[PDB]
C-alpha cells in the first residue's frame, strides 16, 4: 500500500499531522511512503484503532508502550526518537535516585527519608522509585500516596492532594502542581536535594548533568543502586533505577508496516528534521507543543526486530509498572527457572526437576538466543552457555555466575580452567586440505555464534579475506542458525522447518553434529579439541559414529601443518573460554548457591548414571551441559562477561562485529552501545 495511517489524539495533533502529509507528498515521489491521518481521542484510543488494523503508528511514553503490549493490543516498538546527535544519539534516559555524598544510607533505608519527587503521577520521580519499592511499602497499599507519606518521613510531591496526605508537601507546602513551586518537576525536584530539604530526589540521569556545571560538583553527589552501594552520578548507566525509552512509535506485531513505517520516518527527518527546511518541521508546531513527535526530538532511529516491549523497556521498568498496576505483592530463594533449549533438552531437564526436590523449574525455547531474552525478561532464570553467547547474554546484561569445568582434579570446583581449544578437524584421506586453501570447500559449524563452530575460525577467516560473506567463501555448509537461504544450511540434515536450526531438532547441531557433519557431507568441522575422541572408538554408539577411527581424521594446524587428533595442543586454532551459567544479577546469588547444591548432589560424584539422575550425564548431545563436564566451578572476580572470557576472546569476537547476524546482539546493543 505504501500509506502509513499515523493516529493522533488532539484536534491539534491531526493539524500537524495532515500538515505532515501535505509536505511529505511534495517532496516524496509516488513510488515513496506517505501518512494518512486517523484522529482518536486518546492515547489508549490509538492502541485500540492500531491493533484493529483501523490505524498503524502512535509515539508513546514508556508507560503506554507497555500497555499497548498487553493484550490484546499486542503492539511492539519499532521506532525510536533520539535526541542528542547523530554520533551519540540518546534514545533511553534512566531514572535514578540521586543523593548527597556521604549522607550514610542505601536504597533498602529509604524509609523514614525525605524525598523529592518531580509531580504526582509522573514516571521517573515517582512511577518508577514507587514501583521499585511497594512491596517496601506499608499495607494498605491502596491509596498509595498514604503508603508513600508513612514512608517517608516527608517528602515533596507535586500535584498530590495535600489536605489528605499532608506529610507529602513537607518539603513544598501545598504541592503546587505549577511550576511556582521551586521544587516542582525535574529541576526542581534537584533542587530540593542540592537545598537540603530532601535526601533524595527521583530524576533522570540528565537531569544532574543539566543541573551542576562539571564533575567536580556532580562529585559532591551519589546514586543509589539496586544492589544498596553507591556509584558517582557519571556510573549512572551501571547504578540506576530503569532505563526508560523516551518516545516509541509503536505497530502491530505481525502485518504492522514497521518498514514502510521507517521509510516514512526516515524520509521526513532527511526533509523535515531538526534543521532541515523553513517550510515544515516534525519536531514544532505552530499549534502546540509535542504534537505526534517530542519537540525536543533531533530524529529517529530504526528499531531493531528482535525487541518485543519487555526486551525494550527493560526488565526493572517491568517490574516496577507491574507492581504499581498490579497492585499486588509477593510474600529462602525462588526455584531456578532453567532455559532448555528445545524439547530435546526439556526431557532432561524435567528429570533434573522431579529430582531436584523442587529447587529447579524449566522453561523452553528453541533457539539459545530466545532463551537468552526469557532470562533477560524473568521468564526464565538460567542457563549454561558456550562462551560466544556468554559475550551475547552480557552484552544483554547478563552476568556468568558459574563456569563447567573440563579437566579432572581433587578440586574441581574451586580450580579455574584455562580453556579448552578450538580445532579445525579434517578427514586424512583427504590429504589436499590445508588452512590456506579451503575456499570453496564445505564446511561444518557447532552453529552460529558459537567458539570453536564459529567466533574463532570466522574471526581467523574474516581476517584474511576481510568481508564477511562467509557463505561464499564456502561453497557450502552446515551453521545451523544462519539465515535459511544461506549455502551455510545446505549440508545441514533437519526434516522441514528444523532444517539448519540450532537446536537439537537439526542433527549436525553441536560438537556431535558438526563431526557428524564432516563424516557425511563436509570437508571440514569446526569443534574443540575432546569431539573426535568423544566419537570415535564406539564411544558413540550410534549407527554414524560406530565404526569412525580416530586416526581416520586429522587437525588442521594453524601453520598449514597437520597433527593427529591427540595433538590439539600444538595444533589449535585457539582457546576457547569454558561454557557458563549465565543469570540476572538479581538471581546470581540464589543461583550460585542452588547449582553448587545440586551438582553436589548429581555432579560427578555419581556412581551409576543409570541408577540416578546425573547432571552431566555422558550422552551424545551436550544437552543442558556439555557431556564433558566434570563440574561447576567457582568465578571469584571473573564475574562479568568480560572478565570471565578475558580480553583475548573479547577483541576476538569484537573483530568479528561487522559480520554478526544475531538479532539479539542487535537489540541489546542498541539499549546499551
Ligand atoms: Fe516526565
Ligand atoms: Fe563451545
Amino acid at each position: 500500500d505504501k500509506t502509513v495511517r499515523w493516529c493522533a489524539v488532539s484536534e491539534h495533533e491531526a493539524t500537524k499531522c495532515q500538515s505532515f502529509r501535505d509536505h511529505m507528498k511534495s517532496v516524496i515521489p509516488s513510488d515513496g511512503p506517505s501518512v494518512a491521518c486517523v484522529k482518536k481521542a486518546s492515547y489508549l484510543d490509538c492502541i485500540r484503532a492500531i491493533a484493529a488494523n483501523e490505524a498503524d503508528a502512535v509515539t508513546l511514553d514508556a508507560g503506554l508502550v507497555y500497555d499497548a503490549y498487553l493484550a490484546p493490543n499486542n503492539l511492539k516498538p519499532v521506532v525510536a526518537e533520539f535526541y542528542g546527535s547523530k554520533e551519540d544519539p540518546q534514545t533511553f534516559y534512566y531514572a535514578v535516585a540521586v543523593v548527597k555524598k556521604d549522607s550514610g544510607f542505601q536504597m533498602n533505608q529509604l524509609r523514614g527519608k525525605k524525598s523529592c519527587h518531580t509531580g504526582l503521577g509522573r514516571s521517573a520521580g515517582w512511577n518508577i522509585p514507587i514501583g521499585l519499592l511497594y512491596c517496601d511499602l506499608p499495607e494498605p497499599r491502596k491509596p498509595l500516596e498514604k503508603a508513600v507519606a508513612n514512608f517517608f518521613s516527608g517528602s515533596c510531591a507535586p500535584c498530590a492532594d495535600g489536605t489528605d496526605f499532608p506529610q507529602l508537601c513537607q518539603l513544598c507546602p501545598g504541592c503546587g502542581c505549577s511550576t511556582l513551586n521551586q521544587y516542582f518537576g525535574y529541576s526542581g525536584a534537584f533542587k530540593c536535594l542540592k537545598d537540603g530539604a530532601g535526601d533524595v530526589a527521583f530524576v533522570k540521569h540528565s537531569t544532574i548533568f543539566e543541573n551542576l556545571a562539571n564533575k567536580a560538583d556532580r562529585d559532591q553527589y551519589e546514586l543509589l543502586c539496586l544492589d544498596n552501594t553507591r556509584k558517582p552520578v557519571d556510573e549512572y548507566k551501571d547504578c540506576h533505577l530503569a532505563q526508560v525509552p523516551s518516545h516509541t512509535v509503536v505497530a502491530r506485531s505481525m502485518g504492522g508496516k514497521e518498514d514502510l513505517i521507517w521509510e516514512l520516518l526516515n524520509q521526513a527527518q532527511e526533509h523535515f528534521g531538526k534543521d532541515k527546511s523553513k517550510e515544515f518541521q516534525l519536531f514544532s508546531s505552530p499549534h502546540g507543543k509535542d504534537l505526534l513527535f517530542k519537540d525536543s526530538a533531533h530524529g529517529f532511529l530504526k528499531v531493531p526486530p528482535r525487541m518485543d516491549a519487555k526486551m525494550y523497556l527493560g526488565y526493572e521498568y517491568v517490574t516496577a509498572i507491574r507492581n504499581l498496576r498490579e497492585g499486588t505483592c509477593p510474600e529462602e530463594c525462588k526455584p531456578v527457572k532453567w532455559c532448555a533449549l528445545s524439547h530435546h533438552e526439556r526431557l532432561k531437564c524435567d528429570e533434573w526437576s522431579v529430582n531436584s526436590v523442587g529447587k529447579i523449574e524449566c522453561v523452553s525455547a528453541e533457539t539459545t538466543e530466545d532463551c537468552i531474552a526469557k532470562i533477560m525478561n524473568g521468564e526464565a532464570d538460567a542457563m549454561s552457555l558456550d562462551g560466544g553467547f556468554v559475550y551475547i547474554a552480557g552484552k544483554c546484561g547478563l552476568v556468568p555466575v558459574l563456569a563447567e569445568n573440563y579437566n579432572k582434579s581433587d578440586n574441581c570446583e574451586d580450580t579455574p580452567e584455562a580453556g579448552y581449544f578450538a580445532i579445525a578437524v579434517v578427514k586424512k584421506s583427504a590429504s589436499d586440505l590445508t588452512w590456506d586453501n579451503l575456499k570453496g570447500k564445505k564446511s561444518c559449524h557447532t552453529a552460529v555464534g558459537r567458539t570453536a563452530g564459529w567466533n574463532i575460525p570466522m574471526g581467523l577467516l574474516y581476517n584474511k579475506i576481510n568481508h564477511c560473506r562467509f557463505d561464499e567463501f564456502f561453497s557450502e555448509g552446515c551453521a545451523p542458525g544462519s539465515k535459511k537461504d544461506s549455502s551455510l544450511c545446505k549440508l545441514c540434515m533437519g526434516s522441514g522447518l528444523n532444517l539448519c536450526e540450532p537446536n537439537n531438532k537439526e542433527g549436525y547441531y553441536g560438537y556431535t553434529g558438526a563431526f557428524r557433519c564432516l563424516v557425511e557431507k563436509g570437508d571440514v568441522a569446526f569443534v574443540k579439541h575432546q569431539t573426535v575422541p568423544q566419537n570415535t572408538g564406539g564411544k558413540n554408539p550410534d549407527p554414524w559414529a560406530k565404526n569412525l577411527n580416530e586416526k581416520d581424521y586429522e587437525l588442521l594446524c594453524l601453520d598449514g601443518t597437520r597433527k593427529p587428533v591427540e595433538e590439539y595442543a600444538n595444533c589449535h586454532l585457539a582457546r576457547a573460554p569454558n561454557h557458563a551459567v549465565v543469570t540476572r544479577k538479581d538471581k546470581e546469588a540464589c543461583v550460585h548457591k542452588i547449582l553448587r547444591q545440586q551438582q553436589h548432589l548429581f555432579g560427578s560424584n555419581v556412581t551409576d548414571c543409570s541408577g540416578n539422575f546425573c547432571l552431566f550425564r555422558s550422552e551424545t548431545k551436550d544437552l543442558l551441559f556439555r557431556d564433558d563436564t566434570v563440574c561447576l566451578a567457582k568465578l571469584h572476580d571473573r564475574n562479568t562477561y568480560e572478565k570471565y572470557l578475558g580480553e583475548e576472546y573479547v577483541k576476538a569476537v569484537g573483530n568479528l562485529r561487522k559480520c554478526s547476524t544475531s538479532s539479539l546482539l542487535e537489540a541489546c546493543t542498541f539499549r546499551r552501545p
